[PDB]
């Protein structure tokens, strides 16, 4: 009797305490990694830890092993903005049958404070950590017949600073394409096809295909490479492939000058019966074969020419290929380079620095060989 | 449906569990949003009528 | 119970120490990794292109040591330094817009060790090899462009008897293709350098020309 | 009554030791070998 009365009151007190306490429990919801990684970084002084081993055995004979430490089964005490917090990771008698036949795991966070503004920060910090850890890669798609499949591993993103055009030429195109993605309601509400056209034209090796490769990586979009010289490509093969393209992707066309006919290209570019959120880019090494009426608004919303290297491009490219050099060396170079050549494309500037890689001052004394 | 309504109706809750959405679309694009639901245990909510005892409990099955 | 593999008890190992310093366990795990890895010995896996696809070719060969191929002094170390510089510097290329690829050309009399050395170099760097002879009958211009576009990571591409080169005009996009994978190292072997075009061996296509001659006085003492 | 009183003091001492005691546990992560 006495024991029963005491026990009932105690339980009620705990419930009242629970109201002025705080509990969080995630169970194998792929939150464990994010939460646990933050815990070890935050504590810096921990005793009971468990070992998880990474066996990244790439198929080359290469074995990569790294150790990721997380707290072990039990409880820990940490110091935070609020009062001391009791963190516990505990095992149970129940079992998981999904993945690996392992014990069900529950992680409990209990705090003294009564404000819940704290955990919102904690969860977000873990998201920051997980996305900082991982690095984004541009996923490339290749048309295998009538469908798209991933091609090799996700390539590393070429930064946008590598393709060096005139000042204000890259920023004006960035403003137009960022406006298109962030305004999906302005189109559908007004019945306009949610599509945007872009054209870059100029001599070969100017950076038409170079810039478009790096732009999608910055915007976290994929690319659909398409050369207009394929043998197994026909008219009906291309209309389908452009309709089942992944979302957040850019369509690229190479050397449009060889157009496939011109009259049949109208419904292909601007088709009313087509998907939404489609961005098209056009590159032609010879503008002297396209009709001027092909590049009007509706099909191309911004006309821009990509020419040879200017002084702004040479000063910056010289600092990329030869960093840590004096600014005057990136003025004597650009001065005498333009004085010995009337027109020079970046593809020739990118190849000239391959003869003196990491060897400054050699480029200024050997400009005459470019004749 | 029930859990979403519980969090929306209370707006002021203590014991909560975290469910993470990992909508990793095949483009390198990772989309993460957090859906909050009550944690393991019991809760009390206020409605037009008197206080209601809500309990969510786990089992050995 | 585990239901994944074999129906066995789930196993946990606990290490408990009295001391308050955690420097101890850091050593324990590291020693254990060393023991298991010393026992096993790495093998170079060879791959051969069967038409438009790749298939394993025989068993993993035993790694021929790099000291077995005995060339002049400083010739093996200069090639190791050049290829180790390429693998250990992936950021220097992409940041400057250069395709992350490296070209190599070996020329000399027949039977000097051009193809022998490449077999041992991949084993030293713990890389695989993709065997490809330039004498196949079912090989065309487009067939070679596809095979060269999906290279395994940490691998070296081998070419046999490039002097007998399939057309030459279709070889341009094959050697230096803008639409190709990253971390790709290509090797070229020709028993007669007097048949290649001088413009074919520039940087971008060939980043190192090297001659393999007869035995010197240093090679006889070592052999 | 008697059993409850004895257990509380003993258990707490172990928790104090946990801070002064290091623990490492791997579970079938292919580190066993
Ligand atoms: N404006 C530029 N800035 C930096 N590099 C460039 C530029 N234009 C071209 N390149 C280099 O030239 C190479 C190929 O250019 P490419 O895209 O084929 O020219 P286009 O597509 O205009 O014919 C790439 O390796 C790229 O790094
Ligand atoms: N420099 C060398 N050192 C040791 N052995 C060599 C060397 N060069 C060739 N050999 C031997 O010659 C044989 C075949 O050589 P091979 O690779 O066909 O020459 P290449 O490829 O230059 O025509 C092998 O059995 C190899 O052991
Ligand atoms: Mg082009
Ligand atoms: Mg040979």
């Amino acid at each position: 009797l006495a024991m029963a009365r005491k026990g009932a009151q105690l339980g009620l007190v705990a419930f009242r305490r629970h109201y002025m306490i705080t509990l969080e429990v995630p169970a194998r919801d792929r939150s464990y990694a994010w939460l646990l990684s933050w815990l070890t970084r935050h504590s810096t002084r921990t005793q009971h830890l468990s070992v998880e081993t990474s066996y990244l055995q790439h198929e080359s004979g290469r074995i990569s092993t790294k150790f990721e430490f997380i707290p072990s089964p039990g409880n820990h005490f940490i110091w935070y903005q609020g009062k001391w917090i009791r963190v516990e990771r505990n095992r149970d008698m129940q079992m998981v049958d999904l993945q690996t036949g392992t014990p069900w795991e529950s992680v409990t966070f209990t705090a003294l404070g009564t404000d819940r503004k704290v955990f919102f920060n904690i969860l977000e910090e873990a998201r920051a950590l997980a996305l900082q850890q991982e690095e984004g890669k541009t996923v490339m798609y290749t048309a295998v017949g009538s469908e798209w499949r991933t091609f090799g591993y996700p390539r590393r993103r070429r930064p946008l600073d590598s393709v060096v055009l005139q000042q204000g030429l890259a920023d004006r195109i960035v403003k137009d394409i960022r406006e298109f993605i962030d305004n999906p309601k302005w189109y559908i509400d007004r019945g306009i096809p949610y599509r945007r056209g872009y054209l870059l034209y100029g001599p070969p090796g100017c950076g038409k295909s170079s810039f478009i490769t790096a732009l999608a990586g910055e915007l976290e979009h994929s690319i659909c490479l398409l050369s207009l010289t394929d043998s197994s490509l026909s008219d009906d093969r291309l209309n389908h492939l452009l309709s089942v393209a992944p979302q957040q992707s850019l369509v690229l066309l190479e050397d449009v000058d060889a157009a496939l006919t011109f009259s049949g290209l109208l419904n292909a570019l601007d088709g009313v019966a087509s998907t939404e959120a489609r961005i098209v880019f056009m590159t032609t090494n010879y503008i002297d074969r396209l009709d001027p009426a092909l590049i009007r608004p509706g099909r191309v919303d911004l006309k821009e020419y990509v020419g040879y290297c200017s002084h702004w491009q040479l000063t910056q490219m010289f600092q990329r290929f030869y960093p840590g050099q004096a600014p005057s060396l990136a003025e004597n170079f650009a001065e005498h380079v333009l004085k010995a050549t009337s027109e020079i494309s970046p593809a020739q500037v990118q190849g000239y620095f391959m003869l003196y890689k990491n060897d400054p001052m050699g480029a200024v004394h050997n400009i005459e060989s470019l004749r």
